[PDB]
């Protein structure tokens, strides 16, 4: 008989509350792609809500999905026209390859290609399996001095990386983090890397208020029952002065709506969280005092720059990490996700190294 | 006896419904101002709205305020310090003037200067008079070729050049102006001489859309009862693709949903009309697209430029006046704007010159 | 016998004063390439300069290449992946083609990307031949209300284009144009439909000047012998001011020196025009003013806003055509080229259509 | 007798080695002036340029002229119209300081005002000395826990937060600084502060090197006779990438050339080094690889920012600090400064406080 040939068991979303292990074939990588042994992949509440409620907006699973998004992995075999990478290297997925050089391509704003393929959002699959393909422009070698699981964590940490960019964010700023998540740490994290001079958290937690103490945060605020202008002044109170940038990372009406109330006028108000299709707002009290209102929806260009940062030490995203499970126990990595009490839980695919 | 002394007749607010025409001092210039003789002076829906509720928003007239802020006049006398006016110079009026050199006009953008002196925002005095004394730095000498009614609608035009800048408006693109009223107008005439390749024009009277036709108007929608997602998808249809640009010259709500929902994926939502203290929109629409959303609180550094593109005849703004009354008549001016048939309308406050 | 298969005529250099027109094989579109027919082709020094000296500074011509790189034509057939393209479509022909997604065509500059496939510039072959297969993505097509010619046009149309946008030309700007040649005659044009106020052009030739009279330029100012010092105070004469951009589009020395001189502290110095490896410049000068000098390396994201303005009429370029021959003819075109008594000379491949 | 009046000792030039000790009377501050109580004051080699050859370019020492530009103080007075200073609050002194809010100060480029006010640049008097006058809005409080001397090393750090500004210097940036002067060396701080992943610093001297490393320096070459493209070549042989901002602190035509050639394309040459009026460099290197070449003049809005900052303990400046003397030792601290072993030299005006 022959060898036994290798598996691709995947973690896959059937519909609500049907989240299972199978197999699937092993992707065959096409002139531009490289097949990648998954290693490393972060899950967040994107792939959860999925899970839960096989759907995200006008995002729905309308078919069994593969779920998995922030990853890195060894690239196992490149195509015929793949240069830059070869077997045996360490890369980071960039889960959004824009499917064609449209105008936004060109114009550099990628992630705003109506196109694009990206993982783990219906209907394309993941990369939470133990082998992936995707296009090789989008794997990004990693530093020796580079783990796999900060190769994973590249992915959230580019959308701190695209929120700042977005905001202006630059040298002296006080900065106004609202929510305390893993995106609002990432933020923080990027913020004072950029130079921010302060930035304060927010958040109803304090146990994750006190963990962004931990890495960096100057100031915090927890959020009991204040209104928006409360702590808009509460903000304002404890820097000395309103921030010339707030980064809204909760999608809450009532955080949003302090985010426009604590900015400096002429300051940018950068939207992350995702809230509800409507929002009611002062738009008048932020539009009369130029307080730009600026979304943000993944990012563009933040994979080279992050594989920089955290080559150089410059930026220390490891304390995000509060668990790591195999591949197979991840129904066990999701239900611990909902307890709510870590951050970013590592799912370790390549059996032959469950290691950072 | 002596001669006679000049007089400074003044339009004056006392309260709602309560406009008089009365007698002021002359004011006498200090080191760095000037004396103009007012010559024209355009009225506008904020002076309107002053004399009908004596105030606009938190701008509330608790003593008697002098109207008018969109003026040109003649250099009666310079104070000991300025050197680029003289005697005999014609000259526009730029209505704000900072009081302090605070960050904000230290990095450029003074009108967001908190302690901003401006014209007929209560409690600064307007110049709806005979003489008025004015910062130096804020009155531009008109070249000869421009008249004193283009001079006086540089700053309803600056509206327009400040808006289209924050907006990003340059050659090629396809620009949404949601309002026909006088902004809406000035906006379409400056996106048009950037270089704007269709401005599509919307506004509920067919009447003020015929007008934007006239003066530059590629493509106009008559708003009825549609909703934000219908408005969106006409212009689109007329366009034949999104617009880089929405600049919203109304303030209402609707429209700057349609707004969002119009403008191509990152691009710019200018936000010039005054609308309510809240506002429901849809966000997160806006935010996943990156549509950014950015608010125009008057104008900084346009006076210059208005002049230079009047000069060269790369506007024509002069359409814009539908009537002109002597200062005498400000009663009955106010009466014709109430009746809203017209566009703008000119006071002519200088006795030995009622011409353009 | 079979039905005579078509022919793929081509002007190719072979070396230096080497024209030839030779026949070439039909080419095959690979999936997202398409097959043009070639229709209008504008020659500029460019292609008259590899002919006479077979080379172009690092760019020679190690084996015979096909000429040609301003361009329009029918597209004839599609790649199996091509989608917003069929047969029969009129478009325009981008010749700079990125052949890898690399970071410069992820931040929206792919006209830096190293590896770019760019039409007559060695060793990539030219456009000037009956059959040209292009990638998909650099195809646009033309709306009915414009010519093939103006389609052509677009290449040189998006120097101006490009050079503008590197210079910040925005509305009321005072511009100086250093050079009537075709590039600084479409840096006129552009200079105007952005809203410069004033576009001041120089040249050796007074007939080049004339005509740069009669398409737009507000002051012409022949060079003869006057020093770069001399230009500029000139320049600032004639303008009553500094200009606050120049675009430099002869590349000579002296005018380069003139621009530095002659730029508003703040402003901007675009150098177009190619002279030697070095040029001795007063950089003290220029950088103690904050006067920046910027440099143009072709254009990036220029043909859709080039074709939105040619089909709104918001430039008119077709007076730049002072002649036109068949491709057959080519040799005839070149010498005519040399005499140097015209602007843009448009070959037509196209024997079933010789009209614009 | 009635008491004895305060003294206002300064060090003044009175031409080329013509250094004196010599009393003022003291300055009685105008409305928006404020009077300071001198504490620290750093010099630099302008200062010491003056003293030498009594002149820096065309900047003549026509009279004797009192040095230092580099300052913090005490307010011991403040003008009728102050406000947002008082007796005994510890001041930061920005030395450019504006006459007339000209089109330049509007655009937030103050700067570039031409007729603006500068310490030490003749013919304006510097701060070295007891007693000294300036514009309120030109003099920053400083926090309680920032020292009185890093207030005066604001200055050069200036340049430095200025330079890092014009040149782009962002998160995950490859960044060469040129030059390990106290210019470089505060470059490289703001660099690093910016979020660089790597900073590259050059020089001739190994113990300017050796310092540079110290401070944070990622890299470091030793400048011997290498060409412009050699140390292009060593640079990029460091970081195995090009950088992406070379910020020129020597002002030497081979080091601004090595930017030009080491610099990525689309990246920025940032010449802030003073040099000769002419220099011979490879301008078509740049224009083709769109290497921007800015230039820098002082610096605007960064004494805000700078303190910031400080206060946060982002950057540390101290290290710079290499001596101090009383200012009735300035000879002897100018001689120091002259043997170019040390960096930063600070001159001690407030007898009653000696202290950092
Ligand atoms: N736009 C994008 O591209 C993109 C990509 C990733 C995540 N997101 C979004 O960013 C948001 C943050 O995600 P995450 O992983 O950090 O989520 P999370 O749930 O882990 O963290 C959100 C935090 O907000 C806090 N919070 C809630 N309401 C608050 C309020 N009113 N005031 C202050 N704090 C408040 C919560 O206690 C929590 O700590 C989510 O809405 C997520 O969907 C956006
Ligand atoms: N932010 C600023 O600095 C600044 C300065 C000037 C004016 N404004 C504001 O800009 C707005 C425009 O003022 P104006 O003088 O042109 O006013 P206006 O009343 O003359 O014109 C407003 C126009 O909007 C039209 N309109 C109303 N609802 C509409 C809708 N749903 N769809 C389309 N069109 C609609 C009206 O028919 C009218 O023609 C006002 O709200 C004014 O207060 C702002
Ligand atoms: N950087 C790019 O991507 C790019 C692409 C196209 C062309 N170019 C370059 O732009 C330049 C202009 O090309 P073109 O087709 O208009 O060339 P051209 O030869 O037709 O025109 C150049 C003009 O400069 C004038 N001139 C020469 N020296 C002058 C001086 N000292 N003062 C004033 N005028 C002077 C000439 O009389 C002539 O009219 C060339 O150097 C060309 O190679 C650059
Ligand atoms: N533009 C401005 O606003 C402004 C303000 C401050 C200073 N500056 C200028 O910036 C420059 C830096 O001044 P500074 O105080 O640091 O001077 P500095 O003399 O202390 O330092 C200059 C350094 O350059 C090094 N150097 C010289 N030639 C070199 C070369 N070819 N390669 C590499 N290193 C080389 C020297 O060894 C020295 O360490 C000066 O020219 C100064 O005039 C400009
Ligand atoms: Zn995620
Ligand atoms: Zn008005
Ligand atoms: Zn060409
Ligand atoms: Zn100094």
């Amino acid at each position: 008989a022959a060898a036994a040939k290798p598996n691709n068991l995947s973690l896959v979303v059937h519909g609500p509350g049907d989240l299972r292990l199978e197999n699937y074939p092993i992707p065959e990588p096409g002139p531009n792609e490289v097949l990648l042994r998954m290693h490393s992949v972060g899950i967040c509440g994107s792939d959860v809500h999925y899970w839960e409620y096989g759907r995200i907006g006008n995002f729905i699973v309308k078919k069994p999905m593969v779920l998995g998004h922030e990853a890195s992995g060894t690239v196992e075999k490149v195509g015929s026209s793949v240069k830059h990478l070869k077997p045996g290297d360490r890369v980071a997925i960039e889960p959004g390859a824009p499917r064609e050089n449209d105008e936004f391509c060109k114009m550099g704003r990628y992630n705003l290609s109506p196109s694009i393929f990206f993982c783990a959002t219906p209907p394309d699959d993941g990369n939470l399996c133990r082998f992936y393909k995707h296009n090789a422009a989008f794997c990004y070698k990693l530093p020796d001095n580079v783990t796999f699981e900060e190769g994973a964590l590249i992915e959230p940490l580019s959308v701190g990386i695209h929120a700042c960019r977005r905001g202006g964010v630059t040298l002296g700023h006080k900065v106004l983090v609202c929510g305390a998540g893993p995106i609002g740490m990432v933020t923080l994290l990027v913020a004072k890397a950029m130079g921010a001079a302060q930035v304060v958290v927010t958040d109803l937690s304090a146990t994750r208020l006190s963990k962004a103490k931990e890495i960096g945060a100057d100031l915090v605020l927890q959020i009991s029952k204040e209104s928006p202008q409360e702590i808009a002044r509460k903000v304002e109170g404890q820097l000395g002065c309103k921030p010339e940038v707030t980064i809204e990372c909760t999608g809450a009406e009532a955080s949003i709506q302090a985010g426009i109330y604590a900015t400096r006028s002429g300051g940018t108000l950068v939207l992350v969280g995702l809230g509800s299709e409507m929002t009611t707002v002062p738009l008048l009290h932020a539009a009369i005092r130029e307080v730009d209102i600026k979304g943000v929806f993944r990012y563009c260009n933040t994979w080279p720059v992050a594989i920089s940062m955290l080559a150089s030490k410059s930026v220390n995203v490891k304390p995000l990490v509060t668990h790591r499970f195999p591949l197979e126990k991840a129904l066990e990595a999701f239900e611990t996700f909902k307890k709510g009490l870590g951050l970013k839980i590592m799912l370790k695919c390549d059996p032959s190294d469950q290691n950072p």
